[PDB]
């Protein structure tokens, strides 16, 4: 299986115990480590934070530990837009600038291979990716006969039914692609006027407004549309998405005021880590959806849908018995990475329990 886990640039920057750098990171846990994110500046590939040419080395260095570990670099984001990407994309020159300029920034960098996160790719845009992803994995062919093992190519695709059909060729591109990361985990935000699941493996007989607003609809979705199985890998989040509550009612269909407040360390309204969730659920309520298989939790105005130990496992399992090609994390730095906050004593809970599961028989 493979076990594809990401972690991000800005998580250096958090309070006191938030802050993550790429050496808190334990070398066996994933196959593949994804830093995010790249720029791509005067049409090249390029660096993003200041340091981080240090922190490319410091997540290289886990390689000294487990040599059979695989880098990659992400490049694209939400701060890079989907407007920048496409200017790149959509004009041949531009184009071949940016893949040229790839191979020696990853060899440079002792990356193994490239994340495409394009997010996201407009009707426009959707032949553009195409040959993108085409003309990008023809570079590492050539590359690759320079005596080094191919650089990988792979990509992160959103999990919506309609994202989906707006910008991606699934057929095509998988063709091309190592893997695909499906990003099983927004499925529910606060432009909704309710409490909802952004992650929900099924859909529970609840109520079907919308039945493809889940994992395994998204996952039936991309093999119908031809991804092998044998390429796609499923997301599985270690945040939660926080809510705060227009009235006293917690319970499926509840109306909601916004996103919740702040994370202490995370400092975002409307998410929050794994181990803020930990902290959050003393004092708080639980429940699960049983339907979606996934749970959530409420205190005072507030209410989290997250994932957990358990709801992690199953999604595991899940992917398993669809004999896809592993989970992907978002991510590192928002699980219990310090192994203080959730009451065990256990660095990276949530992404050793999926570990353990893809291990088991
Ligand atoms: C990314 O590249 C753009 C285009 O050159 C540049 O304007 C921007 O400052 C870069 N961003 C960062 C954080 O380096
Ligand atoms: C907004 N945060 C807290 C940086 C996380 C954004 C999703 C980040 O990984």
């Amino acid at each position: 299986y493979k076990l594809i886990c990401y972690y991000t640039s800005w998580s250096q920057y958090r309070e006191g115990d938030g802050s993550c750098f790429p050496d808190a990171i334990d070398p066996f846990l994933c196959t593949h480590v994804i830093y995010s994110f790249a720029n791509i500046s005067n049409n090249e590939i390029d660096t993003w934070e200041w340091n981080d040419v240090t922190l490319y080395d410091t997540l290289n260095t886990l390689k000294n530990r487990n040599p059979n570990l695989k880098t990659l670099l992400s490049v694209g984001g939400w701060n890079y837009g989907s407007q920048r990407f496409s200017k790149i994309a959509s004009k041949t020159q531009s184009r071949r600038t940016f893949i040229k300029s790839v191979p020696p920034f990853l060899r440079t960098h002792g990356f193994d291979g490239l994340d495409l996160a394009w997010l996201w790719p407009g009707w426009r845009d959707k032949r553009h990716l195409t040959t993108l992803v085409k003309e990008m994995k023809a570079e590492f062919v050539r590359e690759a006969q320079a005596g080094t093992e191919q650089l990988l190519l792979s990509a992160a695709v959103t999990a919506g039914k309609i994202a989906i059909d707006r910008g991606y060729d699934i057929a095509q591109i998988s063709r091309h692609l190592d893997f695909i990361s499906l990003l099983t985990y927004d499925f529910h935000g606060a432009w909704r006027q309710t409490v909802g699941h952004h992650s929900p493996l099924f859909r529970g007989n609840e109520d079907a407004s919308s039945r493809f607003s889940n994992a395994d609809y998204a996952v039936s979705y991309m093999l119908r549309l031809g991804a092998p199985a044998n390429k796609l890998v499923m997301g599985i989040p270690t945040f939660g998405r926080s809510y705060t509550l227009a009235s006293s009612k917690t319970d499926v269909g509840a109306p909601i005021s916004g996103p919740g407040i702040p994370g202490r360390f995370t400092k975002w309204k409307g998410i929050l880590a794994y181990y803020e969730i930990c902290d959050f659920l003393h004092g708080a309520t639980t429940h699960r959806f049983r339907d979606q298989q996934v749970p959530y939790a409420t205190k005072g105005n507030q209410w989290v849908a997250y994932d957990d130990q358990e709801s992690v496992k199953n999604k595991a399992r899940y992917l398993k018995n669809r004999q896809l090609a592993g989970a992907m994390v978002w991510a590192l730095d928002l699980d219990d990475f310090r192994g203080t906050f959730c009451g065990q004593n256990l660095t990276f809970p949530l992404t050793s329990a999926i570990k353990d599961v893809l291990a088991r028989v």
